[PDB]
This record gives structure tokens, C-alpha cells and sequence, in this order.
């Protein structure tokens, strides 16, 4: 390709081979992303014919000023795969290797992380997408600014009302209910993971590696969480879908009181 220099490859694995490379007409930071045609696991149309992955549909949908998702800048068709250029926040970390790092963080920190998450979540639903893969490695944090973004809708879907039947996203920020009927609504299921996320942010770790665990739902505390965070994680994971809050509900509990907003998030914590 003319229109971008490569740079070095930043990881792979089911999500594809991504490398940082820079637009050359205007030296713009992007991550280029390899996915094979044998591996997608869902296809959509553009509306002309063209059939891309969804990922494409999706983050097509997903498009506006709101900074909370990675965004679309250009794609193109090769004849065994397809390439997709993101943006690329620099310097950038994935949520992941931030919590690798610095182990459980502080509450006033996963109160401004966690709320753009599900600001960035609600944007999605608005625009008629489920990402259906909700975790910290799908977060990405600009260390500059305090603003997280939301990555890879391999496992997405358009959003519906009735029931689904399918799932490929992570088995262990998946619900109860995929994991004994193979069936969910997405709203549920996404709070679900909202719920593993949270916990993750204030204990460093998941809370369930196995599918036992998943049905029982009970949730134990490894290191200090105030008992209002500790409530809103228990609401997250209810066992049954109707009890679990609507984002409403979430964005409205005590713990999600007084956010600070990203840039203030950046200065009091980023190094
Ligand atoms: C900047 C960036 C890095 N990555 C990956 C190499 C990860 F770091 C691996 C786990 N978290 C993202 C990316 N993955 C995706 C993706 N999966 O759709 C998108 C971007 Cl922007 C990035």
C-alpha cells in the first residue's frame, strides 16, 4: 500500500494480526488490521451489494464526533482477507495490560473508566450495535487524555429485541443463561459483562473462571471494594436477566455519583 506506512506488528490472535502504521498524507497515528475470510465469523452487506465483514457494518454505524469508539477511517478487500484502518490513540494501552500493571485500581479511577465504558456502550445501542464482547482487552486508554475507546466488533451484532442463539464472544464475560440455554437478550447479557468488568477494574482479576461458577453467580471480594461498588457489581451479575439495571439504572446508582471527567481522570492518575 502507498496510502500507509506499515510499523511494527502490535499483536495477533482471534481477532487478527494489527499493526501500527501512519497515513502518509498527513502522518495521522492508525492500527491496520488483518482479518482472513475463512475466520469471520459473521458477514453483512453494505447497502449496495458488497459483502464485508460485520465488523465493517457495525463500526460504519457506529460513526460520529463521540469519541468513545474506535473509529472506521477506511477498509479494503484483498482476495483472501480483508484490511481495516483504525484509529490509533498514542500513547495508547489496552485496559488489560493496564490492570496487569498496576493490579486493582483505585475506586475514583474505575468510576471514570468504568463510566465511559458504559457511555461508549450506550452510543453503540443507540446506534442499533451490540458489541457482544465487552473486556478490558477490548478497552484501549489514550494515557494523554483519560479517554478509553471501545475496540473489536468481530463478535458483534446488529441489536434486536427478540432472543440470541449465537454467541462467539468471551466465554467468561458471558451470562448465565448463554451458558445453560445458549440463549440471551443483549441488553441483559451486555450488563452482564459490564458487571465482570467492574469487578475486574476494582479487583485486578475476573471473578469466574468456570462455568460452575458463572451459574452460581456469587461473587466474592479478594481485596477492599466499598459496599456501594460491591452492590452496583452484585446488580450487574444478577442471575436473572430481568433483575440485572438498565444503563439508566447503572449511571444512576451511589457509586456512580461525582465522575471525573477524562482529562482530570489523566492528571491525578495517568502517570
Ligand atoms: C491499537 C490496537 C492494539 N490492538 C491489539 C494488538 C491489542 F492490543 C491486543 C489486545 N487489546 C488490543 C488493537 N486491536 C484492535 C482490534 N482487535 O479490533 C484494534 C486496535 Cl485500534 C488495536
Amino acid at each position: 500500500e502507498s496510502q500507509y506506512q506499515v510499523g511494527p506488528l502490535l499483536g495477533s490472535g482471534g481477532f487478527g494480526s494489527v499493526y501500527s502504521g501512519i497515513r502518509v498524507s498527513d502522518n495521522l497515528p492508525v492500527a491496520i488490521k488483518h482479518v482472513e475470510k475463512d475466520r469471520i465469523s459473521d458477514w453483512g452487506e453494505l447497502p449496495n451489494g458488497t459483502r464485508v465483514p460485520m465488523e465493517v457494518v457495525l463500526l460504519k454505524k457506529v460513526s460520529s464526533g463521540f469519541s468513545g469508539v474506535i473509529r472506521l477511517l477506511d477498509w479494503f478487500e484483498r482476495p483472501d482477507s480483508f484490511v481495516l484502518i483504525l484509529e490509533r490513540p498514542e500513547p495508547v494501552q489496552d485496559l488489560f495490560d493496564f490492570i496487569t500493571e498496576r493490579g486493582a485500581l483505585q475506586e475514583e479511577l474505575a468510576r471514570s473508566f468504568f463510566w465511559q465504558v458504559l457511555e461508549a456502550v450506550r452510543h453503540c445501542h443507540n446506534c442499533g450495535v451490540l458489541h457482544r464482547d465487552i473486556k478490558d482487552e477490548n478497552i484501549l486508554i489514550d494515557l494523554n487524555r483519560g479517554e478509553l475507546k471501545l475496540i473489536d466488533f468481530g463478535s458483534g451484532a446488529l441489536l434486536k429485541d427478540t432472543v440470541y442463539t449465537d454467541f462467539d464472544g468471551t466465554r467468561v464475560y458471558s451470562p448465565p443463561e448463554w451458558i445453560r440455554y445458549h440463549r440471551y437478550h443483549g441488553r441483559s447479557a451486555a450488563v452482564w459483562s459490564l458487571g465482570i468488568l467492574l469487578y475486574d477494574m476494582v479487583c485486578g482479576d475476573i471473578p469466574f473462571e468456570h462455568d460452575e461458577e458463572i451459574i452460581r453467580g456469587q461473587v466474592f471480594f479478594r481485596q477492599r471494594v466499598s459496599s456501594e461498588c460491591q452492590h452496583l457489581i452484585r446488580w450487574c451479575l444478577a442471575l436473572r436477566p430481568s433483575d440485572r439495571p438498565t444503563f439508566e439504572e447503572i449511571q444512576n446508582h451511589p457509586w456512580m455519583q461525582d465522575v471525573l471527567l477524562p482529562q482530570e481522570t489523566a492528571e491525578i492518575h495517568l502517570h
